[PDB]
């Protein structure tokens, strides 16, 4: 083999940054949705204003509007948290049912109950560890699990744990999927992702709403990405942002998910 990858170099540089450098680096040049209004409304109990429950709805919007993902049918959302991906999925015409599962509890996000469009086809279940749930068939499989660590070895071990669990769900044959890959950047991870692409298809995409402090990419059924090239391009973007001036954030309006129930 050839030793340290570009993403491993990125992680080592990230760990050596001072806190002041990290503070400016983490958002340099990223895209960000404005959330102050949504958070205030949600704090006020507004359920019909179209507000997204988290920044996650915008991440899924980015993938869907570009054709990386075409959700349909029964959607299962593993690690749904407050529900940003589940509520976004429920607004999509071809989606018919959304079931989110999340752990909840101290230090973890609980599902939030709002009345964005299609809320009546969404069921969010807390108190569920998806690593100990039997996999079920679905049409679209979503998973946004993976806890960051300063150790790249820990990030790799955590990502392999996520992907092994997701493989049990992929074996039930959904036609669409979107899976967070916390660590795509070690040699073991790139080999694993190539194997997974051969069996299940799809490819990796970097969402520009991700912060520069994580190398996360999304494995989606509609990408046709060379694993090594897509990971390397992302490592180069993240490394390049470690040099030179702070780049401005590209602010965007957050997703508005509307209101009202869906008919059947
Ligand atoms: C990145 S957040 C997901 C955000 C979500 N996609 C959204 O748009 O709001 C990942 C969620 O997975 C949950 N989680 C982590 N491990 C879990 C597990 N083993 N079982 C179920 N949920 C888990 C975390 O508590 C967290 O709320
Ligand atoms: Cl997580």
């Amino acid at each position: 083999g050839t030793g340290e990858t570009l993403g491993e170099k990125w992680k080592a540089r990230l760990n050596q940054m001072s806190a002041l450098e990290f503070y400016s680096y983490k958002k340099s040049g990223i895209t960000e949705v404005c959330r102050e209004e949504a958070r205030r409304a949600l704090k006020d109990g507004v359920a019909t204003g179209g507000h997204a429950v988290s920044r996650g709805s915008a991440k899924l919007r980015w993938l869907v509007e570009r054709g990386y993902l075409q959700p349909y049918g029964k959607v299962i959302d593993l690690g749904c948290g407050r529900g940003g991906w589940s509520y976004y999925a429920a607004t999509i015409r071809k989606v018919q049912e959304v079931k989110g599962y999340t752990k909840g509890g101290p230090g973890h996000e609980e599902p939030m109950l709002v009345q964005s469009y299609g809320w009546n086809i969404v069921r969010l279940k807390s108190g569920v560890d998806v690593f100990h749930m039997a996999a079920e068939p679905c049409d679209t499989l979503l998973c946004d699990i993976g806890e960051s660590s300063s150790s790249p070895e820990v990030e790799e071990a955590r990502t392999l744990r996520v992907l092994s669990m997701v493989g049990d769900w992929l074996e039930k044959r959904p036609g669409a999927f979107c899976i967070k890959v916390l660590c795509p950047y070690t040699s073991t991870m790139m080999e694993t992702l190539e194997r997974l692409q051969r069996r299940y298809g799809g490819g990796l995409v970097r969402v520009p709403l991700s912060r520069n402090s994580t190398h996360e990419m999304y494995w989606v059924s509609g990408a046709k990405s060379n694993t090594i090239k897509s990971v390397s391009t992302t490592s180069q973007l993240l490394l390049g942002r470690m040099d030179g001036p702070r780049r401005p954030v590209k602010y965007e309006e957050d997703v508005n998910l509307g209101s009202g129930t869906r008919a059947v």
